[PDB]
Parts: C-alpha cells; structure tokens; sequence
C-alpha cells in the first residue's frame, strides 16, 4: 500500500501501548492534572475536592481537537472532552454519590479541558498556567439559542426565560470548525436524570430519549434535584445538544445551538457546500436510531472568523433514509437521501405531535420517525475525507438487530451484530448540499479465526492479522489515512478471541487494506484522535483505564490508580505518523 508505511501489528492483552517498530508514546495530560499556576495536585486517595476538580483535567477523556496558533508555529490549543466518570476511582468509598458535595465532584469531571500545547525540542508538551486553560464543567453557566431558545418547553424554575443552563455534561466526541471553534456533543445525557418518584409517568418524548426513574446508576437526583424530573422535568430538553466553545477566548460563554437538533450527539463532522455553506454530519448513539445533517442558511466567511458567530443558528436539519442496496453479502452497496425536519413539511404538523420548529428540535427523534428515517446500528463517528469528500461513520454493534422494528438489511446486514461496520457515502455531484448519495460498506468487522466462512466473519478486508470489534471512533490525516479507534469486547475470549485489548488501526479507503497500528491498556477504549499540523505527532486517548480493576496505566506507581490521559504518538526517526520509514 501507498498510504500505509507500517507493518500491521499483534493484537496484545497487555496494560501498557504497543505500537509498531520506531514509534514511541508519552504521556500529554492525565485525569486530574491542575490547570492554573499552583493549582490543586491531583489527590491519589479520592479524598480530592468538587472545587479543585472545577480546576484540574476532567475524567474519561474522549473527543478532542487541536487548533493552530495563529502566526506561532511552536504553540496550540487543545478541546478535549471529558465524558463520564468513575466512581470505584473518584471517590474513596468507590461507590455511588453520598451526598450533594460528591454530585458537585462528579459534574466537575465532565465537560471540556481546554489546554495550551508547546513544542519544544520537538515534542508537545502541556503549558500549565496558560491564559487559555480552561475547565467548562457541568455547572458552568452556558447560553441557549437557536430556534428551541426561550421556549415553554426549555424553561424551568432556575431559569425562567429559557436561554441560560447550567453545564454540558456526557461529551463524548467532537467538531473542529473552519471559523475556529470547537463543538462538543452531550451524548447519553439521560443517564443522569432520574425521579424521587419511583411511579413518575413519563411522557412519549420523555420515554423515546431512555429516562427512568432510577437514573441509569449515576445517582445525582437524590442530592441535587435540578436532575429529579418530579421537581424539574424540562432539565431533560435543556441537554443533549451541539455547544460552540471558542477556545482562544476564555472569557467567552459557549452556546448550545439548537438549530442542530437534540439527541445522543456522538460526533459533528463538518463539510461545505459547492455554493459555501456549512455542513454538520451527526450521529445519535443508540440502537436503531438515526444519522442526520444540518445545512446552514449563510456561506462561511472564510476571511472573517468572527463573521460566523450565529451560522449554526439558521439552516436545516435532515435525516438519513438508506435503501436495501443490492445485498452483496462481501460489500454491499446502494442509495440513500435526506429528507428534511421542518415543521410544516412531510407530515411533521400538529397532527404528528409538533407545535412549532422548536419542537421538531426538541424532539428530533419523533420527527425523524414521522419522515421514515432508517434505524441504525448504532452510528457513533463521522468522518469526511479531506481527499474527495467521502463521508464515513462507524455503526459500533446492535445485538438488537433482527428483532420485531429493526430489520436485517441493507447497511445493517446481520442479526444480533457483535462486530460492527464501517458505512461509506459519496454525496451526489460530490457536492454535500445534494439530498442524494451513494453509500457501501467499507467493512463489516468480524472474527474469520472462529466464524470462517460465516457473516460472523466479517468481509474480506477483515483477516485473522488485522482483526478488531466495536469501531467507534474515526480521524483523517492530511495524506488520507482512516485512523479507526475501537470500543469493544476485550475478553478476547469467546467471539473476540485473538483480538486482544482494545486499539487503532489504520485503512486506505480506495484500496480497503486495514492495519493494526496500537493496542492500548487494560479496561480502556481508544478514542479522540488530533494530529499536529505537521503530521508528526498524533495525539490519541485512552479512556477508563482499569473500569474493571485490572490497571495503573499510565505511571504504574505501587498499588496506583489508573487515570484517563492523552498519549502524544511519535515516531524515533522525527517522520509523519503512519508513513513510510
Ligand atoms: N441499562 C441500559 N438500558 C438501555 N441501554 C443501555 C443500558 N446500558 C447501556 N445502554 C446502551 O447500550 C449501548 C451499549 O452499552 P455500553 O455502555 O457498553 O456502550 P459504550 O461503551 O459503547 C458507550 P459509548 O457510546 O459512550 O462509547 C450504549 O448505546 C449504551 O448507551
Ligand atoms: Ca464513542
Ligand atoms: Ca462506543
Ligand atoms: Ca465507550
């Protein structure tokens, strides 16, 4: 292969990274590492506090950008996101919140980090005490517009007009945009939400989203009732959204753009139209739910950034609809659309259940089942090649697959699905505003060592070498290579045997050839993925190291704790990460 310089790797089980021969890892920022000029060490105990966390480096780092500094080529920011945390790890109990102090501690860990990056001597390496670090939690206070902004539905008692709320929370993965702004994506938000009533009736809306009364055992509705839908149920609709941060202004209040729609954002990959629009492709992560795109109103004014401030608050949200395709069982390959969510149009009305657009927003999901959207397995990352524009998306696995409303066919070809896919589209015209496109399987993931020869198998760019499960997360390099980070089974046992811990491979997209480059420690997932401008360095990072107590990756101290970090990937020889020696 042209594009991949490196020879395909093992799988491995070990709690440490395996990279290929010539390349080395260090640690860039871990869990808890302070931000500001003598701020809080991180405390190895668990007896650190809910304000020091507001100060340090989140937990469960996961979507991530790097941004250019502006006339400095030695010097960056990076968006990081902070998803979720770890209770056996956060507190010293190492169980559920106890109080009101230990829900403070626990929404200080997510949301985003902001951090300064400098080179010196050739490596990256964390500015702490930069003017630009930045810990946005959440309880940070945050800004609503778009069309959903000031409606009935997004007021509650704290807030009584519907514009302001407090935090972004659940971010798993990330935009980077071309006016210099990051957008962070709240995902499995729902999971926080819970009710002092146990008999609590949800609504319609409320079920489609996932909430129960018990929470999903995150446990902060007992001690903070913003969380308890029996006293602030419109909490639910103010989260699960797309936020704008502008990283060069910490001074700035990030925004939550409704225009966007409200679901299990994973990720927003941006394009532009032929006439200069911006595009927002987003998945919703969960079982037979949907892929959508925004188009916005206004072109990008590429020569002035600030011109762009409200571009995401006009425009329109589609979702996707894929044919049966043509069934070949090794790749197969058809057709698709985007029909739109506008209130008024293909039978979303009072009639359907929707008022207003707002409430199209609001209830996104409800709307794209009124327009016959298709259900997925489980769309997770989107990424679109800086090459030709192909869009690619990763369904992570749907062991639902088969069952009564989730059909075996086209993108999603195999019941009760373990392994996973990689989806491809080629957007008609190759211009991203067309409502049509092509689309085929880049890869069914599968096991050929113990299912040969059966669906379980995966296609034939899948080998007993370079064998993986659960793709989630997706990156691009200037040169076009697939970087694929994976979230999946590590028993190695069973279906997954000989796959090891969980890893980065990279692909060549004309050619299909995939290639183990890592495997990361035990109990973590790969995911975020940045590059330096030069290709040299390739940030990845790994998440929930030890969720089961089998680690103290990464500094192996005696009886240590394991923590979230940001590895800096570099090659020996000073060369472009994933190219020829
Ligand atoms: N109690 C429950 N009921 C319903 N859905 C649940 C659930 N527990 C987890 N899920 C969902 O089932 C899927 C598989 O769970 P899991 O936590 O293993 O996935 P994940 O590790 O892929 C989360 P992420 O999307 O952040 O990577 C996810 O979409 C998760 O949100
Ligand atoms: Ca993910
Ligand atoms: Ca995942
Ligand atoms: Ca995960």
């Amino acid at each position: 292969s042209r594009l991949l310089g490196f020879d395909s790797i093992p799988a491995a089980t070990t709690d440490t990274i395996s990279l290929p021969k010539g390349y080395k890892s260090s640690v860039l920022i871990s869990w808890g590492q302070p931000l500001h000029k003598n701020g809080p060490a991180f405390d190895p105990s668990g007896n650190g506090t809910a304000a020091a966390q507001e100060v340090q480096f989140g937990d469960n780092n996961d979507g991530m950008s790097l941004f250019e500094f502006p006339g400095e080529k030695n010097r960056a920011l990076m968006a990081i996101n902070n998803e979720y945390t770890n209770y056996r790890y956060l507190y010293p109990h190492g169980g559920m919140p106890q109080s009101a102090e230990d829900v403070r501690k626990a929404l200080a860990c997510e949301g985003v980090s902001v951090i300064e990056v400098q080179r010196k001597n050739g490596q990256w390496q964390f500015v702490q005490g930069s003017r630009y670090n930045r810990r946005i939690h959440g309880n940070s206070p945050l800004r609503i517009s778009g069309p959903a902004a000031g409606h009935e539905l997004m007021k509650t008692s704290a807030d009584k007009h519907g514009k302001k709320v407090l935090g972004t929370f659940q971010n798993c993965a990330n935009g980077k945009t071309p006016w210099g702004t990051y957008l962070t994506c709240e995902e499995n938000f729902t999971d926080c939400f819970g009710s002092s009533n146990a008999q609590q009736q949800f609504d319609p809306a409320q079920k489609r989203y996932g909430v129960s009364a018990a929470s999903r055992e995150i446990n902060w509705h007992p001690f903070d009732p913003r969380f308890d839908m029996a006293k602030n149920p419109n909490e639910l609709n103010r989260h699960g959204w797309v936020v704008e941060i502008d990283p060069f202004d910490p001074q700035s209040t990030p925004v939550k753009r409704t225009a966007l729609g409200r679901f299990k954002h994973e990720n927003a990959a941006l394009a532009e139209t032929d006439d200069g629009r911006a595009v927002v492709y987003m998945g919703d992560d969960e079982r037979g739910e949907f892929i959508y795109k925004f188009v916005s109103r206004d072109k990008i004014n590429h020569r002035n950034a600030k011109a762009n401030r409200d571009i995401l608050d006009h425009g329109t949200l589609y979702v996707a609809r894929f044919d049966a395709g043509d069934g070949n069982p090794d790749h197969p390959k058809g057709q698709g659309q985007w029909i739109e969510l506008t209130h008024g149009k293909n039978g979303i009305d009072a009639s359907s259940g929707f008022a207003d657009q707002a409430e199209v927003l609001i209830h996104a999901r409800l709307a794209a089942s009124v327009v016959g959207a298709t259900r997925m397995d489980r769309p997770e990352w989107i990424v679109v090649s800086p090459k030709d524009g192909q869009v690619y998306c990763t369904l992570t696995n749907n062991a639902k697959r088969g069952e009564d409303g989730q059909p075996v066919g086209g993108p999603n070809p195999r019941e009760k699905n373990v392994y996973g896919q990689i989806l491809r589209w080629r957007t008609d015209r190759d211009d991203h505003a067309s409502k049509t496109f092509a689309w085929d399987l880049f890869v069914v993931a599968g096991n050929p060592s113990v299912h040969a020869g059966t669906p379980k198998g995966g296609s034939s760019n899948i080998t007993p070498q370079n064998m993986f499960n659960s793709p989630d997360g997706l990156g691009f390099d200037k040169a076009g290579r697939l970087w694929i980070l994976t979230d999946g089974d590590s028993s190695n046992a069973g279906d997954f045997a000989g796959m090891g811990n969980n890893q980065m491979l990279c692909a060549d997209p004309a050619t299909g050839e995939i290639r183990r480059f890592m495997v990361g420690p035990i109990g973590c997932e790969v995911t975020g993925i940045s590059f330096s401008p030069d290709q040299k360095t390739l940030f990845v990072g790994i998440q929930h190291p030890g969720e089961n107590g089998g680690s103290t990756f990464p500094e192996h101290l005696p009886n240590g704790k394991p923590r979230s970090s940001v590895m800096a990937i570099t090659r020996e020889d000073g060369g472009i990460v994933g190219a020829h020696h």
